[PDB]
Protein backbone atom coordinates (compact mmCIF):
# COMPACT_ATOMS: atom_id res chain seq x y z
CA UNK A 1 0.00 0.00 0.00
CA UNK A 2 0.87 3.82 -0.16
CA UNK A 3 2.26 5.27 3.34
CA UNK A 4 -0.34 8.21 3.93
CA UNK A 5 -3.16 6.04 3.60
CA UNK A 6 -1.77 3.00 4.95
CA UNK A 7 -1.10 5.49 7.85
CA UNK A 8 -4.86 6.20 8.20
CA UNK A 9 -5.81 2.71 7.68
CA UNK A 10 -3.87 1.60 10.70
CA UNK A 11 -5.08 4.83 12.97
CA UNK A 12 -8.69 4.46 12.43
CA UNK A 13 -8.40 0.54 13.16
CA UNK A 14 -6.28 0.88 16.29
CA UNK A 15 -3.62 -1.59 14.66
CA UNK A 16 0.04 -0.01 15.34
CA UNK A 17 1.14 -2.52 18.32
CA UNK A 18 0.25 -5.12 15.73
CA UNK A 19 1.55 -4.09 13.18
CA UNK A 20 4.76 -3.18 15.34
CA UNK A 21 5.23 -6.50 16.76
CA UNK A 22 4.94 -8.22 13.45
CA UNK A 23 7.79 -6.49 12.21
CA UNK A 24 10.05 -7.69 15.79
CA UNK A 25 9.11 -11.49 15.12
CA UNK A 26 10.46 -10.81 11.34
CA UNK A 27 13.42 -9.08 12.51
CA UNK A 28 17.19 -10.83 11.46
CA UNK A 29 19.10 -12.48 14.62
CA UNK A 30 22.55 -12.78 14.21
CA UNK A 31 24.93 -13.77 16.27
CA UNK A 32 26.69 -10.82 18.98
CA UNK A 33 30.12 -12.97 20.85
CA UNK A 34 32.50 -10.27 20.97
CA UNK A 35 29.79 -8.14 22.42
CA UNK A 36 29.12 -10.61 25.38
CA UNK A 37 32.96 -11.95 25.94
CA UNK A 38 33.22 -11.17 29.81
CA UNK A 39 36.30 -8.67 29.24
CA UNK A 40 33.52 -6.23 27.49
CA UNK A 41 30.96 -6.22 30.20
CA UNK A 42 32.13 -2.41 31.28
CA UNK A 43 31.82 -1.31 27.21
CA UNK A 44 28.04 -2.00 27.06
CA UNK A 45 25.41 -0.14 28.32
CA UNK A 46 22.60 -2.36 28.61
CA UNK A 47 22.85 -6.35 28.31
CA UNK A 48 19.94 -6.73 25.81
CA UNK A 49 21.16 -4.41 23.02
CA UNK A 50 24.38 -5.60 21.59
CA UNK A 51 26.15 -4.98 17.99
CA UNK A 52 25.87 -8.01 15.68
CA UNK A 53 29.27 -9.39 14.81
CA UNK A 54 29.09 -9.34 11.04
CA UNK A 55 28.32 -5.57 11.06
CA UNK A 56 30.22 -4.19 14.15
CA UNK A 57 32.94 -1.40 14.11
CA UNK A 58 36.36 -2.33 15.10
CA UNK A 59 38.49 0.13 17.04
CA UNK A 60 42.46 -0.01 14.70
CA UNK A 61 43.85 -1.54 18.37
CA UNK A 62 45.18 -5.04 18.85
CA UNK A 63 44.66 -5.25 22.95
CA UNK A 64 40.54 -4.87 22.70
CA UNK A 65 38.81 -3.87 19.50
CA UNK A 66 35.60 -3.70 20.87
CA UNK A 67 33.12 -0.96 21.12
CA UNK A 68 29.27 -1.00 21.13
CA UNK A 69 28.75 0.59 17.25
CA UNK A 70 27.42 -0.86 14.07
CA UNK A 71 27.58 0.45 10.44
CA UNK A 72 24.44 0.25 8.88
CA UNK A 73 24.73 0.35 4.87
CA UNK A 74 21.99 1.17 2.81
CA UNK A 75 22.51 0.09 -1.00
CA UNK A 76 20.16 1.20 -3.03
CA UNK A 77 19.88 4.83 -1.08
CA UNK A 78 24.07 4.90 -1.31
CA UNK A 79 24.05 6.05 2.40
CA UNK A 80 25.73 4.72 5.28
CA UNK A 81 25.06 5.49 8.90
CA UNK A 82 27.21 4.33 12.01
CA UNK A 83 24.88 3.63 14.92
CA UNK A 84 26.33 3.51 18.82
CA UNK A 85 25.35 3.99 22.39
CA UNK A 86 25.69 7.39 24.49
CA UNK A 87 29.32 6.58 25.59
CA UNK A 88 29.95 5.80 29.11
CA UNK A 89 32.69 6.84 31.59
CA UNK A 90 35.29 4.13 30.54
CA UNK A 91 34.68 4.24 26.57
CA UNK A 92 34.77 7.99 26.08
CA UNK A 93 38.45 7.63 24.64
CA UNK A 94 36.43 4.19 22.19
CA UNK A 95 34.07 6.61 21.26
CA UNK A 96 36.61 9.49 19.83
CA UNK A 97 38.83 7.11 18.31
CA UNK A 98 35.95 5.56 15.94
CA UNK A 99 35.30 9.19 14.72
CA UNK A 100 39.02 9.44 13.79
CA UNK A 101 39.46 5.78 12.44
CA UNK A 102 36.25 6.12 10.97
CA UNK A 103 37.18 9.56 8.86
CA UNK A 104 33.53 11.15 10.16
CA UNK A 105 32.66 14.51 9.32
CA UNK A 106 29.22 14.84 11.90
CA UNK A 107 28.39 13.31 15.02
CA UNK A 108 24.38 13.48 15.86
CA UNK A 109 22.93 13.51 19.39
CA UNK A 110 19.43 12.71 20.14
CA UNK A 111 19.33 12.80 23.59
CA UNK A 112 20.03 14.85 26.88
CA UNK A 113 23.14 14.06 28.99
CA UNK A 114 20.11 14.15 32.03
CA UNK A 115 16.66 12.79 31.55
CA UNK A 116 14.04 11.57 34.04
CA UNK A 117 16.55 12.26 37.06
CA UNK A 118 19.49 9.91 35.54
CA UNK A 119 22.35 9.84 33.41
CA UNK A 120 21.69 8.65 30.02
CA UNK A 121 25.45 9.47 28.70
CA UNK A 122 28.51 10.96 29.35
CA UNK A 123 29.67 14.28 29.17
CA UNK A 124 31.69 13.58 26.28
CA UNK A 125 32.69 17.10 24.74
CA UNK A 126 34.07 20.33 26.53
CA UNK A 127 31.55 23.17 27.41
CA UNK A 128 34.18 26.10 27.15
CA UNK A 129 36.73 27.11 24.61
CA UNK A 130 39.38 27.52 27.26
CA UNK A 131 38.96 24.04 28.71
CA UNK A 132 39.58 21.40 26.32
CA UNK A 133 39.82 17.51 27.22
CA UNK A 134 42.79 15.25 26.66
CA UNK A 135 42.01 11.27 26.09
CA UNK A 136 44.77 9.71 27.26
CA UNK A 137 44.02 6.07 26.51
CA UNK A 138 43.61 6.60 23.15
CA UNK A 139 45.87 9.38 22.69
CA UNK A 140 43.48 12.29 21.42
CA UNK A 141 42.54 15.61 22.25
CA UNK A 142 39.22 17.82 21.56
CA UNK A 143 38.80 21.44 21.77
CA UNK A 144 35.55 23.40 21.43
CA UNK A 145 35.60 26.09 18.35
CA UNK A 146 32.06 27.61 18.84
CA UNK A 147 28.71 27.10 19.44
CA UNK A 148 25.18 27.58 18.09
CA UNK A 149 21.79 27.07 20.45
CA UNK A 150 19.00 27.41 18.85
CA UNK A 151 15.42 27.08 20.06
CA UNK A 152 15.30 22.96 19.01
CA UNK A 153 19.07 22.03 18.89
CA UNK A 154 22.24 23.29 18.93
CA UNK A 155 25.45 22.68 16.62
CA UNK A 156 29.35 22.82 17.75
CA UNK A 157 32.38 23.24 15.98
CA UNK A 158 34.66 20.98 17.63
CA UNK A 159 38.61 20.33 16.89
CA UNK A 160 39.81 16.89 17.34
CA UNK A 161 43.64 16.43 17.13
CA UNK A 162 45.11 13.32 16.64
CA UNK A 163 48.32 13.84 19.53
CA UNK A 164 50.80 10.91 17.91
CA UNK A 165 50.49 12.65 14.63
CA UNK A 166 49.48 16.58 15.36
CA UNK A 167 46.98 15.86 12.30
CA UNK A 168 43.84 17.88 13.18
CA UNK A 169 40.36 17.34 11.99
CA UNK A 170 36.96 19.85 12.33
CA UNK A 171 33.82 17.48 13.53
CA UNK A 172 30.27 18.89 13.56
CA UNK A 173 28.18 18.07 16.66
CA UNK A 174 24.50 17.98 15.93
CA UNK A 175 22.31 17.89 19.37
CA UNK A 176 19.01 17.86 19.19
CA UNK A 177 17.45 18.57 22.38
CA UNK A 178 14.04 18.80 22.87
CA UNK A 179 12.96 15.28 22.55
CA UNK A 180 10.51 14.80 25.49
CA UNK A 181 11.14 12.20 28.21
CA UNK A 182 8.61 10.48 27.55
CA UNK A 183 6.73 9.79 24.52
CA UNK A 184 7.63 10.76 20.97
CA UNK A 185 7.10 14.61 19.62
CA UNK A 186 4.07 15.56 18.59
CA UNK A 187 4.58 17.30 15.05
CA UNK A 188 7.76 16.09 13.42
CA UNK A 189 8.27 19.53 11.98
CA UNK A 190 10.94 20.58 13.83
CA UNK A 191 13.11 17.40 14.09
CA UNK A 192 12.70 17.36 9.78
CA UNK A 193 14.35 20.71 10.38
CA UNK A 194 17.06 19.13 12.36
CA UNK A 195 17.40 16.23 9.72
CA UNK A 196 18.02 18.79 6.39
CA UNK A 197 20.36 21.01 8.64
CA UNK A 198 22.71 18.01 9.43
CA UNK A 199 22.32 16.86 5.44
CA UNK A 200 23.10 20.73 4.57
CA UNK A 201 26.21 20.46 6.57
CA UNK A 202 27.84 18.04 4.23
CA UNK A 203 28.12 15.39 7.15
CA UNK A 204 26.16 12.64 5.36
CA UNK A 205 27.86 12.76 2.14
CA UNK A 206 29.58 10.20 0.17
CA UNK A 207 33.09 12.61 0.38
CA UNK A 208 33.19 11.51 4.08
CA UNK A 209 33.14 9.00 6.45
CA UNK A 210 29.81 7.43 8.10
CA UNK A 211 28.16 9.95 10.23
CA UNK A 212 28.31 8.49 13.92
CA UNK A 213 24.65 8.83 15.36
CA UNK A 214 23.07 8.02 18.97
CA UNK A 215 21.09 8.44 21.62
CA UNK A 216 20.74 6.15 25.00
CA UNK A 217 20.72 2.85 23.47
CA UNK A 218 21.59 3.88 20.15
CA UNK A 219 18.82 1.89 18.42
CA UNK A 220 15.23 4.11 19.25
CA UNK A 221 15.85 7.79 18.21
CA UNK A 222 18.34 6.79 16.53
CA UNK A 223 16.68 4.38 14.11
CA UNK A 224 14.16 7.07 13.36
CA UNK A 225 16.76 9.16 12.14
CA UNK A 226 18.51 7.17 9.61
CA UNK A 227 14.75 5.59 9.13
CA UNK A 228 13.52 8.91 7.82
CA UNK A 229 16.65 10.03 6.17
CA UNK A 230 16.88 6.39 3.43
CA UNK A 231 13.19 6.47 3.25
CA UNK A 232 12.82 9.95 1.53
CA UNK A 233 15.81 10.00 -0.26
CA UNK A 234 14.52 6.84 -1.83
CA UNK A 235 11.56 8.84 -2.81
CA UNK A 236 13.72 11.04 -4.51
CA UNK A 237 15.84 8.77 -6.06
CA UNK A 238 12.75 6.42 -7.85
CA UNK A 239 10.12 6.97 -10.41
CA UNK A 240 7.30 5.89 -8.36
CA UNK A 241 7.59 7.24 -5.19
CA UNK A 242 4.74 5.72 -3.59
CA UNK A 243 6.75 2.04 -3.73
CA UNK A 244 8.61 2.89 -1.38
CA UNK A 245 7.52 0.52 2.13
CA UNK A 246 9.05 2.05 5.03
CA UNK A 247 8.21 -1.53 6.85
CA UNK A 248 10.65 -2.74 4.32
CA UNK A 249 13.39 -0.38 5.13
CA UNK A 250 13.34 -0.70 8.65
CA UNK A 251 14.24 -4.42 8.32
CA UNK A 252 16.74 -3.88 5.99
CA UNK A 253 18.19 -1.94 8.69
CA UNK A 254 17.48 -4.40 10.98
CA UNK A 255 19.65 -6.53 9.41
CA UNK A 256 23.22 -4.14 10.70
CA UNK A 257 21.65 -3.68 14.03
CA UNK A 258 19.24 -5.31 16.70
CA UNK A 259 16.47 -3.38 17.90
CA UNK A 260 16.11 -0.16 15.48
CA UNK A 261 12.61 1.96 16.46
CA UNK A 262 11.58 0.61 20.11
CA UNK A 263 8.00 1.22 20.53
CA UNK A 264 5.21 1.61 18.17
CA UNK A 265 4.63 4.76 18.80
CA UNK A 266 8.10 5.40 17.28
CA UNK A 267 7.02 3.50 14.55
CA UNK A 268 3.86 6.10 14.10
CA UNK A 269 6.22 8.98 14.50
CA UNK A 270 8.55 8.05 11.28
CA UNK A 271 5.70 7.34 8.96
CA UNK A 272 4.45 10.91 10.14
CA UNK A 273 7.97 12.22 9.52
CA UNK A 274 8.35 10.57 6.46
CA UNK A 275 4.52 11.69 4.88
CA UNK A 276 5.27 15.75 5.95
CA UNK A 277 8.87 15.77 4.83
CA UNK A 278 7.88 14.27 1.55
CA UNK A 279 5.90 17.63 0.85
CA UNK A 280 8.20 20.06 1.73
CA UNK A 281 10.89 18.15 -0.69
CA UNK A 282 8.79 19.24 -3.49
CA UNK A 283 5.17 20.76 -3.47
O1 LIG B 1 31.29 0.09 34.16
C1 LIG B 1 30.18 -0.47 33.78
C2 LIG B 1 29.65 -1.53 34.45
C3 LIG B 1 28.52 -2.09 34.00
C4 LIG B 1 27.86 -1.64 32.91
C5 LIG B 1 26.62 -2.29 32.46
N1 LIG B 1 26.87 -3.62 31.87
C6 LIG B 1 25.57 -4.36 31.46
C7 LIG B 1 25.79 -5.79 31.10
C8 LIG B 1 25.60 -6.82 31.91
C9 LIG B 1 25.88 -8.02 31.32
C10 LIG B 1 26.32 -7.86 30.08
S1 LIG B 1 26.32 -6.29 29.66
C11 LIG B 1 28.43 -0.63 32.24
C12 LIG B 1 29.54 -0.04 32.62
Amino acid sequence: MEMEKEFEQIDKSGSWAAIYQDIRHEASDFPSRVAKLPKNKNRNRYRDVSPFDHSRIKLHQEDNDYINASLIKMEEAQRSYILTQGPLPNTVGHFWEMVWEQKSRGVVMLNRVMEKGSLKCAQYWPQKEEKEMIFEDTNLKLTLISEDIKSYYTVRQLELENLTTQETREILHFHYTTWPDFGVPESPASFLNFLFKVRESGSLSPEHGPVVVHCSAGIGRSGTFCLADTCLLLMDKRKDPSSVDIKKVLLEMRKFRMGLIQTADQLRFSYLAVIEGAKFIMG
